[PDB]
DNA sequence: AAAAAGGGGAAGTGGG
DNA sequence: TCCCACTTCCCCTTTT
């Protein structure tokens, strides 16, 4: 099944969402969510998952979390704002 | 102050 | 069975 970093991935590089999520320094791989428009995201996130439960921002960010353990993407001190590893 | 964002141990779930 | 990649819970610390 698809990993979430790929999922956000896929979507910064396609265009939909950008009321949702969009890049900072693209460059530089950087990334930000909005406030307002997160939740719908990460809703869309669990559908696709398959989740018995509902996905909210709060439990993505867990999971986001993690890959800060093996690199592949690192929160950065802004505001919502992360970091994909070079792979992005 | 108060609310949003950030955090993480640990048990639990689904697919391979 | 076990492993992985999250997912759910629940509660606490920091930034805005």
């Amino acid at each position: 099944k698809i990993r979430l970093y790929q999922f956000l991935l896929d979507l910064l590089r396609s265009g939909d969402m950008k009321d949702s999520i969009w890049w900072v320094d693209k460059d530089k791989g950087t990334f930000q969510f909005s406030s307002k428009h997160k939740e719908a995201l990460a809703h869309r996130w669990g559908i696709q998952k398959g989740n018995r439960k509902k996905m909210t921002y709060e439990k993505m960010a867990r999971a986001l979390r993690n890959y800060g353990k093996t690199g592949e993407v690192k929160k950065v001190k802004k505001k919502l704002t992360y970091q994909f590893s070079g792979e992005v």
